[PDB]
């Protein structure tokens, strides 16, 4: 069926990609990289991803990623439980 | 002191609660794409408009008032229920996609 | 096949937002990137608004005058922060525009 | 320090304009507001990523190399280009939605 790797965990993320790395210069690179997620759909339309192309949906993975990398780093600096700080909403 | 993040939700943990809060809210349906990329961007603007402010030589995030790092990770979250939840719609195992990169 | 009003024009506009923001003392939050930031703030209401319908919809003229008139708000925030922000970078935003299409 | 835009075009103007050159490339089918948001929720990004390694009280834009601050422009340039294409895709007066917001 559809599914995550138990593994890496947001804790492993965080401890895998740890100057540049400072509060507001890590909040415009996340962004970014949600500027580049949103221009892998911009000249789409309503219709999934499933289906894409190769070359595609091998950006799609890599832009994704990206973006929680730095949403990973940026929390992880701002001193945030980002794990927990999830349920706690829920 | 270090500051780590707790052991789980995995991602995994983190799809299935998002996963099923809805499924009892009946959202799924709107929640396309396009839909769910452009949730993300306003949670992404609801997270910037607490920096559009403050000057990266000021307090820093930790030491900002309780009010406020509590509207932080309230959003921090956000942004990950919804880049967790485009993920998943996209069949893309965000866990994954990440290791691939290591692969640098 | 549409129109916008002779105005304001964008050095109209550039202006008076000064006017405004310094009579606010709004002016020394004008740096770069505070700027920068805020437009993703108003880049991102402007998204949450998007983010309920579909392309294959009629634009915002069928919208209920209530949501067709936040959407004025919003666009209008984001191109306050845009022109606020070109300034401050010194651009000729309006020429930077056309010397940017003698070209692609 | 304190700088000016010249008094033209108008944001009319810039709106036709981008139309001759986006009816000139079969691009008015590409002009859906969904597309021009995202399509400027990504500019912005490409303008994030400007600043995003810069600082506070550093050099500063203005004092940037050039083709950095040719890249810049390029960045603003679009930014307004898609805002004012959603903008009018919408059917909403931009220019003096801005006024009446005052
Ligand atoms: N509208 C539509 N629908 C389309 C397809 C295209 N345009 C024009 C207007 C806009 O200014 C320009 C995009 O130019 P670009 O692709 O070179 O900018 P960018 O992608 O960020 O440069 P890069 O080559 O991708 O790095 O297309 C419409 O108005
Ligand atoms: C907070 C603020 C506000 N400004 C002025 C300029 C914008 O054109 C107008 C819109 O402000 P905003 O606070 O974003 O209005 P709202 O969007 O309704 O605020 P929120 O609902 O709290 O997001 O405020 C401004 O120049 N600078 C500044 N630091």
């Amino acid at each position: 069926p559809f599914r995550f790797s138990p593994e890496p965990t947001l804790e492993d993320i965080r401890r895998l990609h740890a100057q540049f790395h400072q509060p507001r210069n890590l909040l415009l690179a996340l962004v970014g990289e949600v500027g580049e997620l949103a221009e892998l759909f911009q000249w789409k339309s309503d219709t999934g991803p499933q289906a894409w192309p190769p070359k595609e949906r091998a950006a799609l993975q890599e832009e994704l990623s990206d973006v929680l990398i730095y949403l990973v780093a940026l929390a992880a600096r701002c001193h945030v439980d980002l794990p927990q700080a999830v349920i706690s909403k829920m």
